[PDB]
């Protein structure tokens, strides 16, 4: 339970080993719901945007939307257990630099709260942070109560380096992920047939952002 002893115990060495780390129920049952409510108000009352535009070969009507997503700072009215979750990822990020490879983190981006609407459409492959834009790790939180991947798809396929194999994560309610934003973890998310949502919070390296700045 405590920060430090996840941070320590858990996430460095895995994300030392393996590049990419998964902690479940991390806020637990009573809080995880709470954000999740947070999260459906900011649907339900409009907050995010219509989606990412998938195919336009069409003709407006026709047009196929993806990904909606709305930025959160964390201390709006209705958002504070959002910001009190990017505020536990900030405690664990805390606890565990100077560990996470030879990286010194000195900030963050705000929360990206995602929502993939279940029209069967995912996110194709794609690095976070190809251009060495200062990202250094990904941070996603996830809130889908009783979510069954062989039957609402939406899983997110990461391909670890350059193994064979790769590795696949259902969205889980109270799960929180990890992984380094290079090109290190190439990854997509599959086709998801019920609404998804996802909150990420990138975490900057302090180098390649001030050398990014040098960059515009
Ligand atoms: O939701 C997941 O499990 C993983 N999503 C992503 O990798 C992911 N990566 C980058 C993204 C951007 I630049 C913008 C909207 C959504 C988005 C994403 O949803
Ligand atoms: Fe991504």
């Amino acid at each position: 339970l405590p920060a430090l002893k996840l941070a320590l115990e858990y996430i460095v060495p895995c994300m030392n080993k393996h590049g990419i780390c998964v902690v479940d129920d991390f806020l637990g049952k009573e809080t995880g719901q709470q954000i999740g409510d947070e999260v459906r108000a900011l649907h339900d009352t409009g907050k995010f945007t219509d989606g990412q535009l998938v195919s336009q070969k069409s003709d407006s009507s026709k047009d196929i939307r993806g990904d909606k997503i709305t930025w959160i700072e964390g201390k709006e009215p209705g958002c504070e257990t959002i910001g009190l979750l990017m505020s536990s990822m900030d405690d664990l990020i805390r606890h565990c630099n100077g560990k996470l490879g030879s990286y010194k983190i000195n900030g963050r981006t705000k929360a990206m709260v995602a929502c993939y609407p279940g029209n069967g459409t995912g996110y194709v492959r794609h690095v976070d942070n190809p251009n060495g834009d200062g990202r250094c790790v990904t941070c996603i939180y996830y809130l889908n109560k009783d979510w069954d991947a062989k039957v609402s798809g939406g899983i997110l396929r990461i391909f670890p380096e350059g193994k064979a194999q790769f590795a696949d994560i259902e969205p889980k309610f109270d799960r929180l992920l990890f992984f380094w934003s290079d090109r290190r973890n190439p990854h997509e998310v599959q086709p998801a047939y019920a609404t998804r949502y996802a909150i990420t919070v990138w975490y900057f390296d302090a180098d390649e952002r001030a050398r990014a700045k040098v960059k515009y």
